[PDB]
């Protein structure tokens, strides 16, 4: 029967106008605010991405975390002709909901969305997707899998000097153990994005993390 996520997308359609990202986005924010609430990245740190997007100008995007769309959506939508945003999803349901979101958006062609889990597809990118580096990573998945995903990127060469990688929900619910080793390491130049979760009236953020290519062995 219905789903939260059958709804969210039913409320867009009903409500938002075809072809129209921002209109999609706002009728999801909308919807999470006004009627149910849901796993949401929200406006507020929306314009964030947005900014970090129309700073770097990335040719190619992988998304670990689809849900819904509403990043997908947020993202594409800035993305320049050739640009590509690759977003993978565990959940076959979710990524379903996601492809309609897109092709109402009329985003569709500039997505691929990937059903699977993030270790099981991120070592495919180069053979199957045609991916050299990335240029920028959004993880918004599983909280204990940024750090070791991150890890995975690195070692299958996927990040090259100046990829972004941006996290969310780093404090809320918090992933400590990826941000010891982002801001520790050297390989990665880290900046911190707060933003405040008003519906549960704690502050939360995002994390920058540049890469700055491999550790140097010891002479
Ligand atoms: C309970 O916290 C959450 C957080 C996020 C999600 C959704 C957004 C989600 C997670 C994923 C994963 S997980 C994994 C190992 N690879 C992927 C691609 N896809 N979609 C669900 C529950
Ligand atoms: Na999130
Ligand atoms: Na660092």
């Amino acid at each position: 029967g219905d789903t939260k996520e059958q709804r969210i997308l039913r409320y867009v359609q009903q409500n938002a106008k075809p072809g129209d990202p921002q209109s999609v986005l706002e009728a999801i924010d909308t919807y999470c605010t006004q009627k149910e609430w849901a796993m949401n990245v929200g406006d507020a740190k929306g314009q964030i991405m947005d900014a970090v997007i129309r700073e770097y100008s990335p040719s190619l995007v992988l998304e670990l975390g689809a849900y819904c769309g509403y990043s997908a959506v947020r993202m594409a939508r800035l993305l320049q002709p050739g640009a590509r945003l690759l977003t993978m999803e565990i959940n076959p349901d979710c990524a379903a909901i996601t492809q309609q979101m897109l092709n109402f958006a009329g985003l569709q062609d500039k997505v691929t969305i990937l059903n699977g889990a993030s270790q099981d597809l991120i070592p495919q990118l180069k053979k199957k997707y045609d991916v050299d580096t990335l240029d920028m990573v959004f993880l918004d998945h599983w909280k204990d899998r940024y750090l070791p995903d991150t890890l995975l990127l690195e070692e299958c060469g996927l990040l090259r000097k100046g990829t972004v990688l941006l996290a969310d929900n780093v404090i809320v619910p918090g992933t400590p153990d990826f941000l010891a080793y982002v801001r520790g390491s050297s390989s990665f130049e880290c900046t911190h994005y707060s933003s405040y979760l008003e519906y549960m009236k704690v502050v939360d953020g995002l994390e920058k993390a540049i890469y700055q290519g491999p550790s140097s062995p010891d002479k």
